[PDB]
């Protein structure tokens, strides 16, 4: 589905969008919010959060959309792999524009290359720029 | 790119994601709202509206995400092509799960087959079901 995998010197962990029925370790979500804040503070990142509303009965309801799984995978990688180590992410869907931008900025600020294989392309993020040239 | 095209007996119209600087005819958006409300009336279709929030200093700001271009294309087709005519749509991205369901329901409730060629696959929607078997 919307799955991402991180591969760390042969070792593999899978991540999905937020599922409160199967929560990841809170330490990982804490790292994500910490990285998001540092991106906002240190490189002027405009952090996105998405939500929807459904036309239910007796009024209306809003529902926060869960951030995409590769951001969780990247936070896990920043927690578990050495400083400056390349982060290798595999996705089964095409990386969206907002996640692609997130990856660029992470590669710059945390001084780690990111190699992402999404549905269609290898994206190599180095120092804030991607090998795809932002066409994918 | 968020573009869709409709092809009607060789004639071709392109649709982009909603742009207030370049908006299409009012009749098209009215038809789409009529379709969406008919879906709710007949099958109870959960019509969602998506939003993004970006937190900025001057004013923390919410932006509405605009519906995807193929629903506009389908509304245009329902307006401008004869009853029961097949609707042929081309998209340069993968159709999302919500739009794929929308197409399935339109094919049933408006008695039109839809042939959609997205980024990777031909989807042939007939009577509520797709040739991809909902794996794409
Ligand atoms: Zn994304
Ligand atoms: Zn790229
Ligand atoms: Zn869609
Ligand atoms: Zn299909």
């Amino acid at each position: 589905m919307g799955c991402s995998w991180i591969e760390m010197d042969g070792k593999v962990h899978k991540f999905t969008a937020r599922d409160k029925s199967h929560p990841e370790s809170k330490e990982i979500y804490e790292k994500l919010s910490e990285v998001t804040r540092k991106l906002e503070r240190e490189v002027g990142y405009v952090a996105d959060t998405k939500f929807v509303l459904h036309n239910v009965d007796e009024g209306e309801k809003v529902q926060m959309l869960h951030g995409h799984s590769e951001r969780i995978a990247i936070a896990y990688g920043l927690l578990r792999t050495p400083d400056r180590a390349c982060l290798r992410i595999t996705k089964n869907l095409r990386v969206c524009r907002d996640c692609h931008t997130f990856c660029k900025l992470v590669s710059k600020l945390f001084r780690r290359d990111i190699v992402m294989r999404d549905a269609n392309r290898f994206h190599h993020f180095e120092s804030g720029l991607c090998s795809c040239g932002d066409s994918w």
